[PDB]
C-alpha cells in the first residue's frame, strides 16, 4: 500500500520533472496523489500547488527537488510544516548535517541521490537517512525509487563518490555515445547507423559483464586478437590516458560533491 | 553450419547461435556444445572462417575446392571481399562481436556479387537470433568494425575505470560495478527513447553551478571525446592496412 | 533625468555614446578632456554612473558620499559588489550594478545588473529603459553577476579573438585579409541566427553541418584535439575566478 | 528558371528552404521523399543543384551526363572541383562550383563560387541573384575554394562548438542554459556588428575591452596558455587540407 | 606455537590472503585460527560471534578492516585486549594513531604484509610500540616467516615500505598486465605472452639477487651496441618509465602519510 499517500515536489527541474514523470509511469501512488510547485507552471500530468508551505502541509513525503544554493531558503519556509513527514532530499552535496542544519534535528530526513534514467524507469538511486527515518520509512522510500529503477543504502561518507558516479554518470555515458558516433560519422557512416551501431555495442558489452562470472579486464581481453584491430584502439586509449581522464573526472566531482557539503 | 576455427569470438559466435535454437574444426578440441570435426576440408557443409588474419590465406586455400556454391561467411578482421575473392576465387564479410554469446551481438556486413537475397535471408536470420545485423557498403566496414567490432573493448575500459574510480574514492568494488552497470544501461535506454538528441540529455543532468559541471569539465581538459574518436581512427586505420 | 558619466574611457565613451545616439535622454567627467558630452569641473559637481577602474573607485566614490542623497548611483565596476559598493558610499544609498559591453557603442549592447534594497521599481524601470535603449539588459542575482560579466562583460574579447584567428587561418592559406574578415562575419552572422530562431539545439546544428566523411568533421576533430571546449570554459571560468578576488 | 536539388539532406533541404523563402524563383529528388519542394522521379527527369555526398557524386553526375546539354550545373560537393566536375560530366558542360552554408536556411548565408570555361556573365548573373536572396555570395578563384570552404563552409560548426562551450561555461559558474545562451548570443551580435561598422582593426577592439588589471585580461590570459588561436587556425587548416585531399 | 589462538578481525582480500597463508604453512593448528565478519566467508577459519569474542578468546588479534572503520572496532575490542598481542595491518593507521584508538597500555605491532602471502611469498615489514618485547617479537617473526620474509624496520620507514612491499604488487601486477598486451597485440597468444613475460621477470629477479653487479650494469650486460634492447630502453626514457614508477611510489607514500596524520 502506497496509493494513499500524498508525494510533493518543491520544483520540477530537469531532475524534478525526471524524478516526478519517473513515480508517475510506475504507477505505484495514485494521480491525483502526486504534487508539485514551482515559480512557473510547468508542462506536466501532476497537481500544481500555490507554495511549497502548503505543499508540505498537505503532502506526506516531501522531496526537495531544488537546487542547493536556494535549497536553505526553501526548506526555512517548509521547516514548522515538517512534523511527522517525511523530508527526502535531492539536492547535490547537501549532506545530513546541512540538512538537519536547515531544518531541524527533530525531522525525518533521508538524502537520496538519484539520475535521469528514472524517467524511463531505468534510474540508478543511492541513499542515507537520519537518526530519525525507521524501516517504515525506508520501506517507502525503497518502493518509491525501485518502482523506476534499483535504490541501494549506503554510508554518508560514501554519498559523494556515489554521485559523481551514479548522479553525475549519465553525462559521462552521453559524452562516451556521443563520441563514438562522432568518430563513426567522420570515417563514412551515417548518424542514425553510428548510433544503432553504439548503442547496441554497449548494450551487449553492459549485458557481459552482468552474467559473465569473467571480470571486465578478462572481458576486454577476450575481445583483442593476437595482432589485431582492438589491439590498435586500445593502444590509443592507453596513449591518450582513457583510464585516467574517466577517473579524473569521477574524483574531480567528487570533490565538489565535498565541498558544496562544507 | 560450421565454424573454422573456435577461439574468442568463434566460440562467442558458435555459442550465440545454439542457445538461440553446428559443427567445427581447431588444432585443439574445445570445451564446446558444438560436433567436432575431422579438419577443414571435410565438404560436409554454410562456412564460418573465424580464424586469425594472418593464417586465414593458407586455412581457406584448403577449403577452396570444397566451397562448390556452398555459402562461405568470413569474420576475419580487415581481410576484404576483394582479399577474399582472391584467397577462395570469384562470399559474405560478417563483422560480429563477442556479446551475441548473450543473444546481444552487433553485426555488420557486405557481400559479392555472387551472394543473392536467398543467401542474405539466411544471413540476417542466423544473427539476428543472436544480435542485430546491418548491411553495409565494403568502404564502410572499417570504420564499423572499429566501433561495432571493438567496440565492447572500449565500453569494458569505461566500465573498469568507472568502477577504479569509485573504489579509490570509498566504493567497494561490487557496488561500484552495481551503480555503474546501471547508470550505463539507464543512459543508454534514454538515448533510444528520447526525442532530444544525445546532447541535449547530456545538457539536462548538468544543474547551474553543479557537480556534474565539474565531471563534464574534467573531461573536456583530459580531452575524452579526442580520446574515444582518436581509437576508433587508430582501429579503423588497422582494419584498411589488414585490408590492403 | 540628467546622467553624469564619472569616468570617459573606452567603456565610459562606449556607454555614453551609447545612449547618446538612442535618443531617450549628458554630462562627464575625467582627469582630461575627452565626446559630445557635456564637460563638467569634477565628480562632486551635480542618475550618476561609475565608469572609473576599480582600483581608483574607492576614493572616487567616497568623495561624492554627501551628494548622493536620493540620487541613482549605477556602478559599472567590475568585480565591486554591492557589498564593497556600500562599503564605498553608505548603505542608505540607492545603489544598482550593471555590468555593460562595448557592444552597446553600435546600440547593440549585453546588459546584466543587480540592485540593493534602496533601488524600488520605478528606479529600476529607468534602469532598464536606459540600457534596452542601446541593446539587451537582464536583472540577474549579485550572486551570478562574477560568470554573467565573465560571459556578457569580457565576451567580446573572446569574440574577437575568434574572428582574429579565423581571419588569420583564411590568410595563411591564400585568402585576402579583407575577404577573409568578410566571409567569417556573416559565416558568425549566420550562425547566431540559426541558434536564436531553430527549434533545434546548438549541438544539433552543429551534427547538421557535418557531412558523413567530409570536411567539417576533420576541422571539428581537430577542436577536439586541442581541447577547444576546455579553452573557452577555462577563460571564462578564469575571468570568473577574478571577478570574485576582486569582490572579496 | 526551374531549379532541380539532385538531394535534399542537411544541405540540400537548408540551401532548397533559403530560396524557396526569398521568393524569386522548384524540384527535388532523393532515395526517399522528404518539403514545400515538388518531387521528381528521378535525377534524370529534366538550371540543376548537385546536392549529394561527394563519394556518390560520381556516379550521379554520369547518369545526368547527356541530359545536361545548354543546362547550368551548380555543385555544391565539397572537395570535388570544376576538374574533378568536368571529369564527371564532360568539359563541354556549363559548371560552377559553389559553396554554401546552412545559416542560408534562415535567409544568411554565405557562399563562394568558382565557374569553367562555359558559364558566361548571363549564367553567373543568375547564380548571383540565387544566393543573395538568402545571403551573400562572392566570386573567387578556384585555388581559393579549399579555404573558403573551411571557413564559410565549415565555419557554422566552429561557432556553434564556440556558442555551445560559452554556454557551457556560464552553466558551470551558477547561470541557467536559457540566461547563457541570451547573454551569448547577445555577446557575439555585438562583436560582429562592432567589427564591420569600426574603423579600428579587430585586435584594436580587443584592446579597448582589456582594462588594465582587469578582469578580461585574465580571461584573454587563459586563452594564450590554451594556444586558443593556434586550435582555430589548427582547425581551419585540417579542413581545407582535407578539401584538397578529396579533390586530388 | 601449536597452542596459541590467532583472529582475524574482517575477511576481506588481504585478511583471507594473510589467514590462509599462514593455514598453508602448518604453524597454528587449524582450529586454533578464528575470523570475524558482518557476513561469513568461504573459509577455513573457525568463524566466530563477534570482535568482543574474538578479543577475549584470542591470544593474538589481527585488525584486517579497512581504516575508515578500524578506529570503531578497535573501540569495541578495547577493554578485552589485556595481556593480549594486537597485530595491525591497516595502511596508514601508524602506532601514535593505534594507541590513540585502543590505549598505549596494550600490546601493539603495526605489520604491513601483501597479498603474495597467500602463496607463501608474502613481503612483510613491521614496527612495534613500548609494551611488545622479544618473546612478543618472536611470535611476530615466526607467524610471517612461514609465509614469507618479515622486517623490523623503523616506525617513520613504514609509510615509504606500504608504498613498495604493500602497494607493491600492483604494480607489479599492471607491469605483467602491460607486458602480455604488447605481446598480444604484436601476434602472440595471450598465454605465450604470459609464459615468456613471468620467465623473463623471475630470471631477472634472480640475477639481482646472485649477482655482484649492481642491478644498472646487468642491465647494461644485456644492451648490445647497436641492438635491439638500447632501442627498447631509450623509449623508456622518453616516456619516462623510471620517473612514473617512482611517482607511484611517492603518491602512495604521501597518501599513507595523509592517513597516518
Ligand atoms: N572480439 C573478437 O575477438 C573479435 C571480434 C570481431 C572479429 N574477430 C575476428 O575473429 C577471428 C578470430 O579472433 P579471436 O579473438 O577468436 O582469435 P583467437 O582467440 O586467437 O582464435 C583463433 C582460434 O583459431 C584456432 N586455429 C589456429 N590455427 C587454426 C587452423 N589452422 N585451422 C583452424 N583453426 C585454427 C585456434 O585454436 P587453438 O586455441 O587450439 O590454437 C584459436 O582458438 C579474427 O580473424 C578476428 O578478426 C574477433
Ligand atoms: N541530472 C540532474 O540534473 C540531477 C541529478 C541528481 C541530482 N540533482 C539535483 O536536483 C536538484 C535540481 O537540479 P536540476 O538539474 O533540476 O536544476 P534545475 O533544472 O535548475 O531545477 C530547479 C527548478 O526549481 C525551480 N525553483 C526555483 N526556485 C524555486 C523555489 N523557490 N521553490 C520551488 N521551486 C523552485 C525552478 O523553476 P523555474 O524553471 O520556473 O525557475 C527550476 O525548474 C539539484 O539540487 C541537483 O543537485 C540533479
Ligand atoms: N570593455 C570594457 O573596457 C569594460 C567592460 C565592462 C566593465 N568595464 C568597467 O569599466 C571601468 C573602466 O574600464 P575602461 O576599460 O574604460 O578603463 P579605462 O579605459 O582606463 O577608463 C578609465 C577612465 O577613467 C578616467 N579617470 C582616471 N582617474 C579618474 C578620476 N580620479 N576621476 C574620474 N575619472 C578618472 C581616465 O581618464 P584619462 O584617460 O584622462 O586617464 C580613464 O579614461 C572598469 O571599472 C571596468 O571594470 C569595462
Ligand atoms: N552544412 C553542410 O552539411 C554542407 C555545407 C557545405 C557543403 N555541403 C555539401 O553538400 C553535400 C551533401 O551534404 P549533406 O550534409 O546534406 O549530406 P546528407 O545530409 O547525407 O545529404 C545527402 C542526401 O542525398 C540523398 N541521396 C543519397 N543517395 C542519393 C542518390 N543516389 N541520388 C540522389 N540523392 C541521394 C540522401 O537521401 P536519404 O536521406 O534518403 O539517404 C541524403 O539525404 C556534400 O557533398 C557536402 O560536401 C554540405
Ligand atoms: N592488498 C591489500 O588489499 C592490502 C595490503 C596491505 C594492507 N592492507 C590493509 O588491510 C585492510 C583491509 O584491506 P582489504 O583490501 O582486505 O579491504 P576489503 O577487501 O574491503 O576487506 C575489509 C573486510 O572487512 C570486513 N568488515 C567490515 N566491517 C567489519 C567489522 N565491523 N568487523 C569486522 N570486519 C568487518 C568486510 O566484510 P564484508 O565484505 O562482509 O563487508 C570486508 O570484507 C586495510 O586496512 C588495508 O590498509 C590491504
Ligand atoms: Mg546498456
Ligand atoms: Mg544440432
Ligand atoms: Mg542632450
Ligand atoms: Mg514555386
Ligand atoms: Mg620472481
Amino acid at each position: 500500500g502506497m496509493e494513499n499517500i500524498k508525494l510533493g515536489f518543491m520544483g520540477l527541474g530537469q531532475m524534478g520533472s525526471a524524478l516526478a514523470h519517473g513515480i508517475a509511469n510506475a504507477n505505484i501512488i495514485k494521480k491525483e496523489n502526486l504534487f508539485y510547485y514551482g515559480p512557473s507552471k510547468k508542462n506536466t500530468t501532476l497537481n500544481y500547488m500555490s507554495s511549497n508551505e502548503e505543499l508540505a502541509r498537505h503532502c506526506d513525503i516531501i522531496v526537495c527537488a531544488v537546487k542547493p544554493d536556494i535549497a536553505g531558503s526553501v526548506l526555512n519556509n517548509i521547516k514548522p510544516y515538517l512534523s511527522s513527514k517525511l523530508l527526502i532530499s535531492i539536492c547535490g552535496g547537501l549532506n545530513i548535517g546541512k540538512l538537519e542544519e536547515m531544518v531541524g534535528s527533530e525531522n525525518k530526513i533521508v538524502w537520496v541521490m538519484p539520475n535521469t534514467p528514472c524517467l524511463v524507469g531505468e534510474g540508478s538511486f543511492i541513499y542515507c537517512s537520519n537518526k530519525n527515518v525507521n524501516s517504515t520509512d525506508k520501506k517507502y522510500v525503497n518502493d518509491i525509487f525501485n518502482s523506476c529503477g534499483i535504490i541501494h543504502e549506503i554510508k554518508e561518507k560514501d554519498m559523494d563518490i556515489a554521485t559523481a558516479i551514479s548522479g553525475c554518470g549519465p553525462a559521462y555515458v552521453y559524452l562516451f555515445i556521443e563520441s563514438l558516433i562522432d568518430a563513426g560519422v567522420k570515417n563514412g557512416l551515417s548518424r542514425e547507423l553510428s548510433k544503432n551501431l553504439v548503442l547496441q555495442t554497449i548494450k551487449g558489452s553492459v549485458e557481459m559483464v552482468k552474467k559473465s562470472d569473467q571480470p571486465v579486464q578478462q572481458l576486454k581481453d577476450n575481445i583483442v586478437s593476437p595482432g589485431g584491430i582492438t589491439a590498435v584502439g586500445l593502444y590509443s586509449l592507453e596513449k591518450n590516458s582513457f583510464k585516467y581522464t574517466v577517473m579524473n573526472a569521477v574524483e574531480a566531482a567528487c570533490e565538489k560533491s565535498k565541498a558544496m557539503g562544507s
